[PDB]
């Protein structure tokens, strides 16, 4: 078609290696530069936080309520120097509220809660609150995305009040009857460092679409440019179009 010239070419102006998966509950589709990169496995970085809250509000460790007071030493960003719900830390992608979150779950339930579900190689290593920041969790972007695509429709192995909490602390913007949900991450601490967008956009009429952006990042690169790349390509299928 020409929707995939459109898409492609839009990954034809980004000299970063790139793909993006969209999944729909039947067909998975690949577009970008780097097709290989789908498959491949990257550390989740603060696309954890999805299974982070997942699993602490299964497991009676937090609520959507409950407040995760500043402890007064300051944070890597200004921004986090306050209080916060599990809601408003994830999307201020707050990482110490979600180590804190971590440390409650504990090694042993995170491991378990992890070959529960099936996410990713479902390793942690030692440190409960460090291994989706630096390994050894890793997933493919297909994983992602049929993981988020099974949140939106109540479908993962939680309580149906978890999922639908977690997925509106997800929940970015709707234009008219559509709607976006969204998770970015930046893995920093490990070379090559990995930026994910993730989310889906959940149509009126029921129908899904899941998608995964998955890129190599260099120091320096523009925070921006996760979203707006994702936003162009959904406009650009037809899936969230611009307004
Ligand atoms: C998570 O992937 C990553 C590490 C520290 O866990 C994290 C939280 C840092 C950044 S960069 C920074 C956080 N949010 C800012 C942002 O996107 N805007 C629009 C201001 C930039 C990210 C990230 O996803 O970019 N995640």
């Amino acid at each position: 078609s020409i929707i995939d010239q459109n898409v492609q070419a839009l990954f034809n102006e980004i000299s970063a290696d790139a793909v993006f998966v969209t999944y729909d509950g039947q067909n998975i589709k690949k577009y970008g530069t780097h097709l290989d990169r789908a498959k491949t496995a990257y550390i989740p970085a603060s696309t954890f936080k999805i299974a982070n809250a997942l699993i602490g509000l299964e497991n009676h460790k937090a609520t959507s309520t409950e407040i995760f007071k500043w402890d007064g030493k300051p944070r890597f960003f200004k921004a986090w120097d306050k209080d916060f719900t599990l809601g408003e830390a994830m999307q201020a992608s707050t990482v110490p509220v979600y180590q804190e979150l971590a440390r409650r779950i504990g090694p042993s339930l995170m491991q378990s809660e992890l070959q529960r579900i099936g996410y990713g190689n479902m390793q942690i290593g030692t440190e409960v609150d460090q291994f989706w920041l630096k390994g050894p969790l890793t997933i493919t972007p297909i994983q992602e995305v049929k993981f988020v695509y099974d949140l939106a429709q109540g479908q993962l192995p939680f309580k149906p009040e978890v999922q639908q909490q977690v997925k509106e602390m997800l929940y970015v913007e709707r234009r008219g009857e559509n709607r976006l949900y969204a998770k970015s991450g930046w893995g920093m601490a490990v070379d090559p460092q990995v930026g994910w967008y993730v989310g889906f956009v959940e149509k009126a009429d029921g129908q899904v679409v899941a998608f995964a952006l998955n890129m190599q990042m260099k120091a320096g690169d523009d925070i921006a440019l996760r979203k707006q790349l994702s936003l162009d390509v959904l406009d650009k299928l037809g899936v969230f179009h611009y307004l």
